């Protein structure tokens, strides 16, 4: 894939619309990334505008979804990619993750650097992933793990 | 503890003159954790103004770092939180960790609503730890894991 | 409920909308909640883009305010929450509440943690409402009452 | 009183003083407040440079923290108010009194406007109360009471 | 009236066909608001999205400007107010008014609590007017008035 | 005068220094206004650092509030003006008369343009003065004047 | 002229058309401006939504550029001026007139002090105007006037 | 001259303590500048921070305002420039030349790449001068010379 | 070319034109600058906004891609530059590049005013080219070079 | 080296002092990195804040500097990066380089996807040298080279 986007309001106003085909469906992100080999947060991504889809998966969620051709192959583009409307997230789902970071930050940099050395943890060669799991004491939590490479930071 | 603060620049000057001192000492925070039934990040939050150190954890680590009265006492405080100079980080090792909210926030969104319905996973009924492994194509990867409380949302 | 929204302005465009044929019809708040089993607060959110209305109450609402079947279904999904438009409200009875926290903020903060220790008032776990009440000294107030768990920030 | 400020850090540096030594005295706000006749969110706030005290509670509250005569002076100046460092709150206890903007200010502004009419609800011809409570089912909740005057917007 | 915009754009979109139909007529806004028994701020106000008119008023000055029927109901909806663009006008005629603000904002706050005490100006219980005076050395000058009843703000 | 500044800190510095001497000895701005042949809303601007004093007002004033050399020379020079500490105030007193631009600015500017034309109303050919007066339904009422030359904009 | 815009993008939307019309023509500035009586400066601001024409030279330019009756129109209102999209541009072109400001702004004010007094030269009793001239070295030259009345601020 | 600044305020605080040394000597900065050979603006803006001086002017200027040897050596150094507190003046007599952009900045770089081309008037290769005329109609001007490079952008 | 943009919208709305007919063709930036004698980086530029395309070249591309005659005399008009989005990029290949900014920015500077001294690199002459190579370690690497005229600052 | 710091100001603030000591000994950031075996781009970026020198080098950089022990500790302690004051530099010098992005960014990220794919150039395996060439047409020019490893984004 050679071909990229540089105004993400195309892809998000693909989101919108896939997101209300999906409603209309029924359907999960789950079952919309079964069959395409690929992990649901990836695929989840790709129909929100932050990843591009493989011709073969882009093909099949868009048969799952009634997509037309020009919004299967905008699936494929590698996207400009920002989630967020406008820096810090609105929306409270969203800004836990926010304060996550406001709270424990420094730690992160701190603990990365002592386990690791300078550099930093890799957004790029990266995947997450969210699991449910039982609370001792009563409800759910949701484990959601964040796997990054090491890059050195290192004189020249 | 019902004592707490609202200016936060006076634990983060204290939190600079205890990395000097910890620098000095040639102590890491694993070392300067040990001893205390604490998790190092939690522990190293306190140390960086963004937790409240028990007051046998804080006169531990205060010991090590020979820090003053009025230091020990601050640290037991209830903090100002937020450990980011001006919303978005500057540095290249905190902002990739807010750059994995840019491209994978909605993500994260959609699938915790997915698998447990409206509502948040918690910054507060919540733990995070860094794990360093081997990456099997080599070289080294962190794996952090955040886990967090499911609060639902629903109709009154 | 497992669908979600990532982009506040699909369902802002329905709540004008929603709010225009309020208009023509002459309805309040309080009688488009009527039947539904659920609070002015709740419903008037879901209207305004904040909250999710269960089938039952989408339906009813979106007959009374002869809403399409997309519409109907726009207000089931989880919204993509915000509702001020750029982060500080410019409308004086909106600014009047942030004015409360810049005045209060730091009391609010500093008496949830002397009564009931480190952590929240959950915004999530959590209700509102609004009452009218007669002021002895003349005209009229209103009591707005804010009601949310605490949650403990517990170290680990 | 005819004297006021203009610029916030004053007062603001005179309330971290004042919480400096109302921790080594392990006091609390409600102690703080006991005898002088006023509301313990109003002192509360005054303390930390929100409010004037009236001269015999700036004197009484002087000597239970061992305040100097310029402190005790400056308490009872008419402040330059706002205690948010910079516009939105960082730490997660003041935040969420934001969030609840978020959600709900739109409501909050509709409903004022159905039960009320055109106008506000007053941020002066105001009080503010934090009330804990038994959550019934299982810990402790805020109940937190916004009371303020409607003042009605007319035409001339 | 109980209706209420949640978004400007409806009202300003409104007041930019009302100017265009303003300007083909040849229409002043003394001429418009001739005739309501109000004053010329206040319908010019309503017309440019920042009040409502009432209904006797809405139809006087909707049959003056040839509008269609919604947008007569349209300025008989409480607005979202807030006039300005993005917070600070770039408009040189408009920007004088905030420089004055910025020039004499804590003269202001000086004087008014000199006189009246802590508290404010209200900018609800106000009127506005605008008048053209001849300037003794030549010209001419605005003389604006803003009245606002004092609010006090009291221990409580 | 041909001095000036440009840091405005330095008189802002000052001005915190005159209110305290202002408040220890009990003074008012009117009074202190007296004997100076000036009006007090110049005389409280310059103090706060707004405006600069002729020779003869700042020797007066500084005898006044027992002001140093250096101090009734800064009062002197020409100031870096801007008094808002972050472009919008967040003190209520203040915020009024910036909410009252957000209300009526672009009614300011139509009904400027309307009797005056194309052009401004100065903020610099131009004078204030604020007045207390009786409500006549109860209470008391600011009547506050802003009196600027027209400038107009004119082709060339 | 009486008629004024508050919304700029109406006459921003109009000099995209302008700008268009003046392409497909093989149009100048300068040619747009012959025969108006006016300086280019002026009319290309106006054509640019900064400046209001005269009727004689609106129709003018109107045959010129092939315009509609409403643009013509349009090009007579007052606007709501401000040409650049967020406060700093982005532009080169635009942004170097923009770092004269921040190299010089405090000269050119310490240098209008000294040469004429407290107070402001002015941006509206103002002409501008661009020549070009030969770079002695090689190349080329622009000479940008700006002509502005002083307007003295003294004493009341 | 190899030796340069990062942070502004290093020279911006220098300039503070010139402009109070200048003041209690009664100086201008035309007299501070005679004997350079060096324009009266670039003296000015180098003692303002915003450019460097070569070291006989240094010593000079310096002998004049009697600062000390670190002081005349800052002087000679590349500063960080930028002298505007937070991008948009709030001193009303900076304002007008930032408003002078927001009026005229399209017109700017219309009437440049007609006049010249494609590309940009240096900032660089660049001077400016203030001059004083009389005005025909009575009173004062300052007439503005920026006098600029065109540099032209070209293909490759 | 005399004819300039003053609205970023037009040109950036024409390159996603561009770039889904890019799509669809399957063409590479190469191969559409391939033929127009012109460097890739200056036309890939050109058709995303940011640079004007001589006619002969707009011509040619236009063939290639399928564009309309009003498209291909919008890629010979000099645009209004600024690609990003809102001043900061989201998209994290693009972040990298103002990392190095605010990384290695002051470096820059220090190491121009030592090799060359006060003044700037261009960015006006100037050119950047994108190579792709072997990492001698194993991998891909890209050396993007930026080629600038050193633009003195010298008295006047 | 495990230590790192979390507020930029202390090493920012040491810069400084490194800056006045180098202008006062007439050192060159060349002459300050020979014999440490380390790039003039990176000894200069550590002596700003934003590398980490090791031992060897920060004791040989400290002694030419004639710092004391505190500081060159500090130098080898990992930094919390970020040179620009404000997000967007004011220094002509350093603003090019932002410009450069604002005009070629979205080149950058299209030319990267399209010679490597999807992912970023690195800007932690990276290097950064500055060489001046002379210029054929007359006078000099700076060859900066950015030199990244490629790291893919894939599926998973």
């Amino acid at each position: 894939m050679i071909q990229s986007q540089i105004n993400r309001n195309i892809r998000l106003d693909l989101a919108d619309a896939i997101l209300l085909s999906k409603a209309k469906k029924d359907l999960s992100f789950a079952e919309i990334a079964d069959g395409t080999g690929l992990a649901e947060a990836f695929v989840t991504a790709a129909l929100l505008g932050q990843q591009a889809l493989p011709a073969d998966a882009a093909r099949l969620v868009g048969a799952k979804l009634d997509l037309d051709e020009d919004s299967i192959l905008l699936l494929q583009m590698i996207p400009l990619r920002g989630c967020i409307d406008d820096r810090i997230p609105t929306d409270p789902t969203m800004y836990r993750f926010y304060e996550m970071l406001q709270v424990y930050g420094t730690t992160l940099k701190a603990l990365v650097h002592e386990k690791f050395g300078d550099g930093i943890i890799s957004a790029i060669n990266f995947k997450l992933d969210v699991k449910k799991v039982a609370d001792p004491e009563g409800g759910e939590r949701a484990v959601i793990t964040l796997d990054g490479k090491y890059l050195p930071t290192k004189p020249f």
